[PDB]
């Protein structure tokens, strides 16, 4: 039989708060480990998204000097690398950002008004969640043009490392992209495909999601550019990437499948998409093939 899903938007209140690990509980690895006021500040953040409902306004939050800072440094960075990496829609819609959701090295843009621009641009919004969902309850956010979005700032003693999304990643890494039309139909579709699918279908759903739009690699005018999130908000992997000692594949979905995502290393294989549009394409067979 078919296992519940969201049918309209303000369903996600229901899975959006089925966190399998809180935002507060971190890996004996982390680099706020040990550090009981980031501790706490996490806790604060995680109780914001628990508490958010759809329908309200994203809690504005005031950012500390330092977590402004661990920002800047790490804005800074990826800025320079930006043109000589990534895809040509990222590169068009990040001074958009910059002009009307206050995106600059001394602020942290907030997520309202980034969930406000992007609902105008490609009606793709933005929700804050405590800490990891199922790959199912993700995905299925997507299905509505909802990204679940991390809201806090990775510690600052290490502005280049983080274990898992920070805020940095989403609003650098993520949200330029949800502002391009072809890449918001490409990723609402993986969303559709995934509500009620069997468990099968969404772990394979959300194995092509990661190396396309987490750490996707697209052709264009003969270049090898970046489009992934999770490749655009790390300097060292966004330059690896493109390196020449990546080993990289065109995307196929079959094959794709069945690789596995690291979260804590570099990824040992790229997948090439041809473009949004041709990704987009070949998901909807492989759909068919699995649903
Ligand atoms: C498939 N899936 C799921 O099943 N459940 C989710 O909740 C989920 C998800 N996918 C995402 S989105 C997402 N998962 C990620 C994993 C890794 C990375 N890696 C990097 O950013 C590298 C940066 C670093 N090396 C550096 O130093 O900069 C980017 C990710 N983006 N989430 C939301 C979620 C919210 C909170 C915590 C985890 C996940
Ligand atoms: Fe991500």
């Amino acid at each position: 039989s078919v296992p519940w899903f969201p049918k309209k938007i303000s369903d996600l209140d229901h899975c959006a708060n089925r966190v399998l690990m809180y935002g507060s509980e971190l890996d004996a690895d982390h680099p706020g480990f040990k550090d009981n006021v980031y501790r706490k500040r996490r806790k604060y953040f995680a109780d914001l998204a628990m508490n958010y409902k759809h329908g309200d306004p994203i809690p504005k939050v005031e950012f500390t000097e330092e977590e402004i800072k661990t920002w800047g440094t790490v804005f800074q960075e990826l800025n320079k690398l930006y043109p000589t990496h990534a895809c040509r829609e990222y590169l068009k819609n990040l001074p958009l950002l910059s002009k009307y959701c206050g995106y600059r090295e001394d602020n942290i843009p907030q997520l309202e008004d980034v969930s406000n621009f992007l609902k105008e641009r490609t009606g793709f919004s933005i929700r804050p969640v405590a800490g990891y969902l199922s790959p199912r309850d993700f995905l299925s956010g997507l299905a509505f043009r909802v990204f679940h979005c991390t809201q806090y700032v990775r510690h600052s003693s290490d502005p280049f490392y983080t274990p898992e999304p920070d805020t940095c990643h989403e609003l650098l890494g993520h949200v330029p992209l949800l502002a391009e039309p072809s890449f918001a139909q490409f990723s609402q579709e993986i969303g559709l495909a995934s509500l009620g699918a069997s468990e099968e279908a969404v772990q394979k759903l959300a194995t092509c999601y990661f190396f396309t739009v987490e750490f996707g690699l697209c052709k264009q005018d003969g270049q090898l550019r970046v489009f992934g999130a999770g490749l655009l908000s790390s300097i060292s992997e966004l330059k690896h990437a493109l390196s020449g000692h990546a080993k990289v594949k065109p995307f196929d979905p079959k094959i794709t499948c069945k690789q596995e995502c690291l979260i804590t290393t570099f990824q040992d294989v790229y997948f090439v998409s041809e473009s949004f549009e041709d990704a987009k394409e070949k998901m909807r067979e492989f759909t068919k093939t699995i649903k």
